[PDB]
């Protein structure tokens, strides 16, 4: 079973879902919770949409797995479980994130080679691919750069080097024939509310720089939803789970984009309905701060961390009572 | 293709490719890989040559067991990728360690229908270039299940039911049923062992006998094991080590065709050939005889020696094919 061949077809339908964070397990110093059980329920939510609203396009931008070093056996085994479900209702396009693997590229090559339902895109050369229904999609892909992010002592030509390998992204999206995608896995400039993760080692590009000329940027690593701005529709679909406290507030899930010539993009979101996360705050550990967390823990259906400032002797076994307390701090 | 072609099968059958060794790293390094892949690429310009419907690999594609170089798994990726080109091709690895091969294995197999990956004991039923069925029967290093040892009677007997089975799976055959095969031969002729650290034993009577083909790998030298069911080992495709110096080297093709015994001819590496001279002590005649030797000798060369000779003369910064001194 492969792909359709429609004759003047000029619209195409897109799945576009990132940083799953396959193999994570949260609060392990305090309360280890394994996510897999809500992450997997989260991919299945998005695999039964994007066959429900049949896409002809599935894009992956990165930070698939969780561990930048070699992934658990059982994250792995889910990672190609969910590719190749994705592969079984459309084309996949695929842009890791910065994972340490030295061999993902040769692998990405192989598989690629050997299946026209993946492509892994791992380098600044853009690919031509075809979707669901034939439609030529020419993809522009823009990974964290190979070590030239470290191999570079100079800021200004790091800088310059990402803006020219923009420019040739640019360039080849204008020699387009249907359409043109631009995916990227990185941070882009002054995010409104992003902790930046005491930024150091990120990849910063201006939103201003990406290619103006495609139908529909797909960006990875950022956590939560945004949409970036309109053109060109550059969008993070956000992780699909609440990985720590600080995400409370975040949109989780993935994003169904359509694409019609002569027209403007539309997208609608597929949210993952995550469980919540809640931060308790106290002055101090007392009667009434006691009764608040228990019966607040109660009926909340998601994760409860406790922040308190001044000591307040030793607590009782709260979290043998709480099956939902992960961390006092 | 379709034909369906149900009488004829030709199988080319390489193993034991042992991608990314270095020799005598400890004395002086010698990288294979411009050696190896001139043997591989031999081997598949043979295949495409003779049009063969059925590529078999049996392990040991990788020397190394633990993580494999960049360039090493490049190199496997690469040939793989040849091979698919030519034929459908099935792969039953080798005792690797990476503990993610068999989600590898599983997910290249259920994307392209030009592989097959074999890593445990369940049969598989594949298709040929030209629409051939081929029941393969595999039969890896079991999965430390090995490990898994506590009496030397009950691992064999489980080693002994899973070749029962494989027997009972073969009598299901439609057209062709080709075991595949990842161990030793009971009482190789000749085969020095390793001292048997860790190894897989079996008796070669008890591979199914109703089998079309049975394909075996580790072994690293070419081996007809026996005729009823043909059992071959191909050998590897350099020479690995010392040890191996009257060893053929290569990989085999073999025609089948059901109501007919089955025929092959080895595909010959031509490997570099290895040299181990022996003198009592090293003399300035000795030394001639081996600066001699070594220069018209297009392989590599061990010097072994019993009698101290006190300090050497450069005897292998002299000679670029000198590779050990014992
Ligand atoms: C065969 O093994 C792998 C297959 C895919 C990936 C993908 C990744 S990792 C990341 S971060 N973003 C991605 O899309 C990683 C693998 O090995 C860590
Ligand atoms: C994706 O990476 C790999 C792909 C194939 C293999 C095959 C092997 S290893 C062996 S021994 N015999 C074989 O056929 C090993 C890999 O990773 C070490
Ligand atoms: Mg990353
Ligand atoms: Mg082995």
């Amino acid at each position: 079973h492969h792909h359709h061949h429609v004759i003047n077809l000029k619209e195409l339908k897109i799945l576009h879902t990132s940083d799953w964070h396959l193999g994570v397990t949260s609060w392990t110093s305090s309360r280890p919770v394994d996510r897999r059980e809500e992450l997997k329920k989260a991919l299945d939510k998005v695999v039964e949409e994007a066959e429900k609203r049949e896409v002809d396009l599935i894009l992956l931008t990165g930070d698939l797995l969780h561990s930048r070093n070699n992934p658990s056996v059982v994250a792995l085994h889910d990672l190609l479980d969910y590719l190749k479900r994705m592969m079984r209702t459309a084309p996949v396009v695929v842009l890791p994130g910065n994972h340490d693997w030295k061999g993902l590229k040769l692998f990405g090559n192989f598989v690629t080679s050997i299946s026209s339902d993946i492509t892994f895109v791992m380098s600044f050369e853009p690919v031509d691919v075809e979707a669901k229904r034939g439609q030529k999609v020419r993809i522009l892909p823009f990974p964290y750069p190979d070590e030239s992010e470290a191999l570079r002592k100079n800021e200004g030509d790091f800088r310059f080097f990402l803006e020219s390998r923009l420019n040739k992204l640019y360039e080849e999206a204008l020699k387009k024939e249907d359409f043109a995608i631009f995916m990227g896995h990185f941070t882009v400039e002054g995010l409104a509310g992003y902790a930046g993760i005491e930024q150091g080692r990120e990849i910063i590009i201006n939103r201003a720089l990406i290619p103006s000329v495609v139908d529909y940027a797909a960006l990875g690593h950022i956590h939560s939803f945004r949409e970036i701005q309109k053109q060109p529709l550059t969008i993070y679909p956000g992780s699909l789970i609440r990985i720590d406290f600080g995400e409370e507030a975040d949109e989780k899930g993935a994003v169904f984009v359509e694409l019609k010539r002569g027209e403007p993009p539309r997208y609608e979101r597929i949210d993952a309905s995550p469980l919540p996360l809640k931060t308790l705050y106290y002055k101090k550990i007392d009667t009434s701060a006691l009764k608040s967390i228990r019966d607040f823990c109660r009926n909340f259906p998601g994760y409860v961390r406790v922040v308190y400032e001044e000591d307040s002797g030793i607590l009782p076994d709260l979290m043998g009572e709480i099956d939902n307390l992960v961390k006092i701090e």
